[PDB]
């Protein structure tokens, strides 16, 4: 009966840990819990505006992954398609190890490898990684103004950190997927997303640049975590200071497009996407993805021994990986309230969403903090789970 | 004490197992036992001529291997030199396995890999081999009239059967070595052998073609083993019937040259080579190979598990492999009399030699039988061992 969600968010605001938080939980496609706390920015203490806009970072990945499943259904490519068929710059990959040894890859990177992060790619911010220094030198994440097509050419000449298919490592591979989608279709990934997903779902505020009236709605982003600097040996201190994004995340670049980050969205827009994932259909009943392929996308695909699923050694307890993100496969190993089959993902600025099929439930938490030492997304899911019967 | 050598050889001749046999044992560079038995050919029972000529087959390999060591000493290349530096056709090798899987090699083939048969090559006659079928289709051994340079081009396009350096399999790699010697020097391997080995050791009857007066001295070859046909599931029966060599082993082709077989020689010529291996010097005292590099070439280099060294599953008990051939590393595992450090090799037509530094002893048996079911070379070594210290 107590509003645990409001208690969590208000404590976070009152302890100066987050500037502003929005949340909404839907059941059967209708809101049952929602609220907001704090402000758009602590500098002017402006209230969170209507249709506030958030940098959702890695919550871009489930959207681009869902687009890939749609193109698979349409026969554009298949899970086993070697990506080198569409961009030969990814022919003849190499593999580097922690002992300075480099050898040719023994398997081709496939579409499935990209979707499961089993391709062998890494990330500029990967701590202790045998290749992340070369990502940083190449400015893959730092240089947001560089066209997706050109960024991929630079990336394609670097070695992988394991042979495709043989391990899991969370990676820049969703960006490779967005690029390969462009090669396979002859279209741009932002145009495909607009036509195939955003327009049918009425997500009119979602895209890689701001809407014309969007500058006043953009939430300020705080925190010290860098996605392209020298990887931190200890978590950056949790202080509400505005974050410097450099040129990594432009607001008004009409060619900026990526697969692993870069979308702007709103709470309402992302909830439309999350609700669709319960069925593969728009609210009006138009099918975006057949039930069979949605099931293929959601079924647990990567299993972990233990240490479990980890990103920069942070755990995702009880979660396996499917083609769109995490999926709860063992409630007895979960670190916070959930149900078997709950799935979703999150972003580096602490945005978080989940879909819980056993409860016909979706939830989303929107905020802007890079490098939180506090797992607000999981605290809010837990609170919402605890508020059902 | 009695002459076991003569007894062994006479019994083989009298049991119609071999047509004719010559042998010599030297100690301190001088003959101590010698003899002959049988005839040049059983069809006419012509007597074994003076300086009878034999096809020594794989006893070519220690000679070509020794030539490689001479060139390493002279700075032409080194053990660690990748052979692709000298012939780019051996860039980008592939590896096939018994489950039909093919992948790029994870290491470059080196000179050392060729000398140790750890490069991953195989042989046309290798039974159960994942690639030998493709060797036979290519007629690598069958087509003796094909120039060494051209045969290597065909071989280079085929996959290896393991990653270079990771296993041992007796192979066509000595032929690759002869070719790479030609690439590295710009000279022909048969000219280099003539100038650097045969002439200084007065091996006047040794070469890839018969000498001018050689036809009348060539011993007849018997037996039914095939080095290029479909590998036999059971050893070919031991029948003293002349062998059909096809065009694999021409007598008067001035361009025929190989690394792994093909030399003609005589008992006296091969004993000059074997005696030199006790010191690296000619009888006069010219150094063909310094003591340090001779030690480098003779030291045990490939060690074997409990299965031991095997060729088509036939054992070489207690032997390890050095850069020139076999070397006895455990008398307690040996299947016939020997001493620690005894080394040498043998040929498919049952020629056999050894060098025993603990006794300052060399020995060579010459005969012509392809596919003997009777290990005459080992029987003669054992006899000589029993007759000396």
């Amino acid at each position: 009966m107590p509003d645990l969600l409001t208690n969590v968010a208000e404590n976070y605001v009152n302890q100066d840990l987050f500037a502003g938080i929005e949340w909404r939980i839907d059941q059967d496609g209708k809101p049952i819990f929602q609220g907001c706390a704090g402000v758009k920015d602590i500098e002017t203490r402006t209230f969170i505006p209507k249709n506030a806009i958030y940098r959702i970072y890695s919550m871009t990945k489930p959207i681009v992954s869902f687009l890939a499943m749609m193109l698979i259904e349409r026969g554009v490519f298949r899970l086993s398609s070697p990506i080198q068929n569409f961009d030969p710059r990814f022919k003849s990959m190499k593999v580097i190890d922690q002992h300075a040894h480099i050898e040719p890859a023994t398997a081709l990177i496939t579409i499935e490898h990209l979707l499961t992060h089993q391709a062998g790619f890494s990330y500029d911010w990967s701590l202790g990684c045998p290749i992340s220094a070369h990502y940083r030198d190449a400015q893959l994440i730092e240089d947001g103004g560089r066209d997706l097509t050109d960024m991929m050419g630079v990336l394609a000449e670097l070695p992988l950190v394991f042979h495709p298919g043989t391990q899991w490592k969370y990676s820049i591979s969703t960006d490779v997927l967005a690029h390969i989608i462009e090669c396979a279709t002859g279209e741009r990934v932002d145009d495909l997303l607009q036509r195939l997903i955003f327009d049918p779902l009425d997500m009119q505020d979602t895209g890689f640049s701001l809407p014309l009236d969007g500058a006043s709605r953009l939430m300020e982003v705080y925190g010290m975590r860098s996605l392209h600097g020298l990887p931190a040996l200890k978590p950056a201190p949790h202080v509400l200071v505005p974050a410097d994004l450099g040129s990594s995340h432009p607001t008004d670049d009409p060619d900026f497009r990526r697969g692993g980050h870069g979308l702007y969205s709103t709470l309402d827009d992302y909830m439309a996407f999350a609700n669709m994932l319960l069925s593969g259909q728009t609210p009006e009943g138009e099918t975006l993805l057949s039930p069979a392929v949605l099931k293929l996308a959601l079924a647990p695909r990567v299993h972990f021994g233990a240490r479990g699923m980890r990103i920069n050694d942070e755990p995702f307890a009880g979660y396996s990986w499917n083609l769109l993100g995490r999926v709860m496969t063992d409630v007895g190993a979960a670190a916070y309230a959930t149900h078997l089959g709950e799935f979703g993902w999150s972003g580096a600025a602490a945005t978080y969403f989940w879909v819980d099929p056993t409860k016909n439930m979706t939830g989303c938490v929107m905020t802007q903090f890079l490098g939180s030492q506090h797992p607000i997304g999981s605290d809010m899911q837990a609170a919402a789970m605890s508020m059902l019967g």
